[PDB]
């Protein structure tokens, strides 16, 4: 029973994220997408919306489930009966930041992190940039799953 | 039957490498260490020696096997009935180099690459630097498995 | 009619910025400096002041004009009848950030971005650091155009 | 008469290179592709072949010409009556290397360098990696212009 | 009378910081740890607490003293009768940020900066990450001096 | 008796190198420039020439001496009765490479490394690039000490 957790805010989930989910689901018997919500409430979509968008965008991955994460990600990972986190990397700068978190996570809980390199076509896709461009009237529909596009179009209509 | 290939020259295998092997073996049902030898013959240890050093240093990993790699790593991976490569990363510079190879490997064969961050204590360990220091009389025994230390000490004696 | 837009907050414009303007003006028939103001109002100089400082510091560039930017930079670029943005880069870290924006801008509007490497002597010059040092009593007059120096000295007097 | 030189070994030219040529040709009245050949003779294709491959792959760019470069690139640029070099960048590591060359080129001859960010889909494409994979039997035909593919297939047949 | 200033917020001081202090104290006749407090008051420990934690964690360094810093660090350095700042670096990204500050500091006051590379075992240790993990119930006691651990345990008890 | 060793090939010494020497000599009671020669004999200037160029370019630094280095730099450092190496850094990429060497040097001999950031004006200066440009007829005289310029001009005359 090999398993990985894919943690993130997913606000909203992008096609870059879905790519990572697919790639994790191909290599681990079970994948859990863990949505870690910002407490301060500064995000675009609420938690219920973020969950629905991930679920709606991952109906083709039978071995993937979606859950809200609470506390340290390592504690969530251990509560799933797993010892691996899977995350995507776009750049060397991303790597150096994630490296610190991964080494810390291994230190405190013995939980390992496996990184996958972004698909080339989604290298520039982030939730933040997608939101920024969307908020200014730009068309980012090709970078996001249709379930997200539907919701985005409803907010600007 | 989840499985990963850990490719490299391993000339010689270091404790950084063994760390990666252990971490891969913890998350995949099967791990294959693939030794890719330089054709030009520029290395310190011959292929037979490199194989023995890896085998001798991995007797504690029952689900790991060691094999000589030939051709494209993706072809070797596919010949193992696998679709994943696992490699370690120390720095952002490493990442940008490996990113290119990973995206190329995915393009040509659909084989994915999972990276793990170096253990902090082995961040500066490479086969090349270990060899360079050893060749100049420095003591690198704490950075290498005893099976490698034994062989290194025999070459300088 | 080759043309480029040089976008930024320019708060205030520095000699690093003016260097980029000069270099853009040398290679494109027309250059438009686009001042994109922060809506939240968190900047040191107001928009009118920023415009005046850029204009006053660029009187030697006949093919350059200064305009306030609104909305997506790509929309502004297209409204100028142009398809190129020109920006300066100081470091690899800068590059990886700007790379994302450039690829996004190309995706959404087909607008390209041309980067120029900082002049060595201005490599450490940013508006932010200049302001931080100025606010603490440091002398940054050699890093800024005289029109900016005049205004800075008036705020601290 | 705005103009840029796009220098490189182009051994062979890739679709990443052609992308840069197209993007340069869109912004400058004239583009000159300068093929700088390695004297030591270590390349895959000879100079005549490299020229033909670039020419054959750029028949859609009326304002682009192809020439063999000799000496310092800045001297070649000046001999074209130009003051700009255009090059592509894939990563921050690329940038830091090219930054040194650009600042040196500006110092010695006042020739400026404009960089463009790689198209996402060609981020992992290099002549070197394409050749390495091709030499090992991998299929890189989707990364190279047909005129290059034709010649590559003839060498391995 | 060679001397260096080691500036920072030290909120709280970590074993990574203490490592730097020890290494500076080994090479300079005098070391001054300068605590620069955030005016906005956003930190975990107050200034008095930060001073005490540094002092309590450095009782083994006879040539080190601890002082609160005010204004530009270069002005503080000069007020100590010194011309050197010493700081630790973990990553290339850290370096590019610190490089800007160091060049600025040299420009405005002729004060130089000497960097030391992190000890491998503390590469992932930062005050910020330690605090974040501590706030979520994680155990970071092995990354911090006992005087800090005592105070941390008192806040969560 | 604080002291540092500044190791390198210095082939030839540049104004960037001399800048580092001056900055080291300002902070340490004694500085030793250690010339480590390539055994394979691939350099431009012989060892005697490199020594003379460094000596001739450092007559203004009374506390600096020049010596040929043999073996591991850490062994040379210890033979000087010192425990510090001083080196310059230009970029984050430089840092990640030097970081490995510094951590290795500390591991094997307890010798520490202090890095200084390049002066902005010499950021693009390296011995290698200076030689490459010089060999092609470019003028690099403003990047090198006059004692080096004299010798360079004699080789091309
Ligand atoms: C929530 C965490 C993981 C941060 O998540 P983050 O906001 O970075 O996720 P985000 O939704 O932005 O993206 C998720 C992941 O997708 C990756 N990604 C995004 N876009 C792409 C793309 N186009 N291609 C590949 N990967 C991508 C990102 O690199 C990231 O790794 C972190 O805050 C956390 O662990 N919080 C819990 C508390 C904790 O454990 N703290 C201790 C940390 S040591
Ligand atoms: C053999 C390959 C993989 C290169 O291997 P390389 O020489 O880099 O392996 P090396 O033994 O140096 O190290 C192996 C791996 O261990 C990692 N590593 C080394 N030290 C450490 C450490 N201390 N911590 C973590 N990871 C580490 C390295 O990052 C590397 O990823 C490559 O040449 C290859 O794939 N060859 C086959 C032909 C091919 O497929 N070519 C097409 C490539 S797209
Ligand atoms: C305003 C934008 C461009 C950001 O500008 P920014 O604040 O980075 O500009 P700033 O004034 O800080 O600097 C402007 C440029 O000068 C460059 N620069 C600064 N100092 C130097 C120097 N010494 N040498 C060379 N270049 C320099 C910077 O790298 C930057 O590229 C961005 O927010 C934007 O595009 N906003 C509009 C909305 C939009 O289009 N969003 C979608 C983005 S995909
Ligand atoms: C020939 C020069 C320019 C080096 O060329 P190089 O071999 O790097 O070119 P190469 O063919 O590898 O690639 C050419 C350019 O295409 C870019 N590129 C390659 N692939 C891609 C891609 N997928 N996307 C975007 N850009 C790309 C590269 O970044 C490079 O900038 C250099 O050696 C030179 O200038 N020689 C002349 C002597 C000289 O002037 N020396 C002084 C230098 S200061
Ligand atoms: C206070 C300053 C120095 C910033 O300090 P900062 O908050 O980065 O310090 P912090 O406590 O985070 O860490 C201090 C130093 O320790 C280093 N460090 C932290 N952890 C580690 C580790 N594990 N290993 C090695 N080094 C480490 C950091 O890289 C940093 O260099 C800066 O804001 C400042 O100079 N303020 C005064 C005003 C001023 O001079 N402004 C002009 C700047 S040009
Ligand atoms: C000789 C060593 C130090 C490598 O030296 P290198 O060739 O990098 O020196 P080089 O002359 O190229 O430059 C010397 C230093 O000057 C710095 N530098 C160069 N130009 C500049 C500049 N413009 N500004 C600032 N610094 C600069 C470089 O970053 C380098 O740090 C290394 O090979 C060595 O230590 N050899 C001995 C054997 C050994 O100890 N091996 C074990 C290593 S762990």
């Amino acid at each position: 029973m090999t398993g990985a957790v894919c943690p993130g805010s997913f606000d909203p989930v992008t096609l870059g994220h879905v790519d990572i989910f697919e790639r994790a689901a191909a290599q681990f018997d079970e994948v859990v997408v863990a949505i870690l919500v910002n407490p301060a409430k500064t995000g675009m979509f609420d938690l219920d919306e973020r969950i629905a968008m991930v679920k709606e965008s991952t109906t083709h991955l039978p071995n993937l489930r979606v859950q809200v994460g609470h506390g340290l990600v390592v504690d969530f990972v251990r509560s799933c009966g797993m010892t691996a986190i899977v995350k995507g990397l776009r750049t060397g700068t991303d790597f150096e930041y994630e490296l610190q978190m991964a080494q810390m996570n291994k230190h405190i809980a013995g939980v390992d992190t496996f990184f996958v390199a972004t698909a080339p076509r989604y290298s520039f896709v982030s939730s933040s940039l997608a939101k920024e461009v969307a908020m200014l009237g730009g068309d980012v529909s090709e970078l996001l799953p249709e379930p997200v596009n539907r919701r985005l179009r409803d907010r600007l209509n």
